[PDB]
């Protein structure tokens, strides 16, 4: 099965899922970085403006709903959400699955008022699941219908004409149509985490970063590529970038001349051109241009670690292999 994704300014890739009977529609981000499923709840206090601006699941309108009520809190790198568990059938690209998910009753204005989407569908392992809830992918696999025990991600560059798919997720395989050359895999380090060993990070003619090795979380739910504050501060000064709020910028006229950034993964340099990681929205020296890379200090046992998000995935088609506990990359097309 495939799920069509929408691309909002290269920073938000979301698809749709139906919940309940009849189906209640939601826009969600598919996050390989987490393992729970959640959407805003109709029981969410309207004092939270983000709940006023998003689709809300109403259990009282679903005849397939199954109550549970266990409270859970989901902590993500850029924000937190709180609520309770409920069970109901969920549709994902034609596949129907009974799923335990979180109904959110607390959703902070920042950052959710900036979300064009409603909720989240974690694509991570149960090991990372809060409340020890079974992940939606495991449940689909239990049906023993997917041809393969893997799922692929394709993130298109944002177009100006809404007739080009923003992105695509293939459940149970990959779409040859969106990648060329051969896949190149790297076995996962830790157990139950889409994280792999990174052999090095170079900025031009200097492997000035991650020498001696580091970790890399392949994160579909991340807009930018991220490293530890320390790593970023070093990379950024090597780029002549200045930190504004919590991200970096360069003088637009300087963006095109920025150097290549490479990530050594499983013996294979994955190179990002400046055109690949800078939002070139001008060429003026009188304007600032943002970089799709910022600091993100992820706590142990998963972090410290770099995180490869949409900036990276946009260039390299990614396949997440469950059976072989590995990740594969291939030139996107
Ligand atoms: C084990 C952990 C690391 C996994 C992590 O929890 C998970 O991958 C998901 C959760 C989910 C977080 C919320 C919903 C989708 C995914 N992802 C994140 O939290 C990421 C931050 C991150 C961690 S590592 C990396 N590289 N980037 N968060 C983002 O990329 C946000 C998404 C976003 C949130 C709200 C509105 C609009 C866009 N965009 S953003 O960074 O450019 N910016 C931030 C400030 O507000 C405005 C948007």
């Amino acid at each position: 099965s495939s799920v069509i994704l929408t691309n909002y300014m290269d920073t938000q890739y979301y698809g749709e899922i139906g919940i309940g009977t009849p189906p209640q529609t939601f826009k969600v981000v598919f996050d390989t970085g987490s393992s729970n499923v959640w959407v805003p709840s109709s029981k969410c206090s309207r004092l939270y403006t983000a709940c006023v601006y998003h689709k809300l699941f109403d259990a009282s309108d679903s005849s397939s709903y199954k109550h549970n009520g266990t409270e859970l809190t989901l902590r993500y790198s850029t924000g937190t959400v709180s609520g309770f568990l409920s069970q109901d059938i969920i549709t994902v690209g034609g596949i129907t699955v009974t799923q335990m998910f979180g109904e959110v009753t607390e959703m902070p204005a920042l950052p959710f008022m900036l979300a064009e989407f409603d909720g989240v569908v974690g694509m991570g392992f149960i090991e990372q699941a809060i409340g020890r809830v079974t992940p939606i992918f495991d449940n689909i696999i239990s049906q023993g219908v997917l041809k393969e025990d893997v799922f692929s991600f394709y993130y298109n560059r944002d177009s100006e004409n809404s007739q080009s798919l923003g992105g695509q997720i293939v459940l149970g395989g990959s779409d040859p149509q969106h990648y060329e050359g051969n896949f190149h895999y790297i076995n996962l380090i830790k157990t139950g985490v889409w994280q792999i060993q990174m052999k090095g990070v170079s900025v031009g003619s200097s492997t000035l970063l991650c020498e001696d090795g580091c970790l890399a979380l392949v994160d579909t739910g991340a807009s930018y590529i991220s490293g530890s504050t320390s790593s970023i501060e070093k990379l950024m000064e090597a780029l002549g970038a200045k930190k504004r709020l919590f991200d970096y910028v360069v003088k637009c006229n300087e963006g095109p001349t920025l150097p290549d950034i490479s990530f050594h993964l499983g013996g294979k340099e994955y190179t990002l051109t400046s055109a690949d990681y800078v939002f070139q929205e001008s060429y003026s020296s009188k304007k600032l241009c943002t970089l799709a890379i910022h600091a993100m200090d992820i706590p142990p046992p998963t972090g410290p670690t770099w995180a490869l998000g949409a900036t990276f995935i946009r260039k390299f088609y990614t396949e997440f292999d469950r059976r072989n506990n590995r990740i594969g990359f291939a030139l996107a097309r």
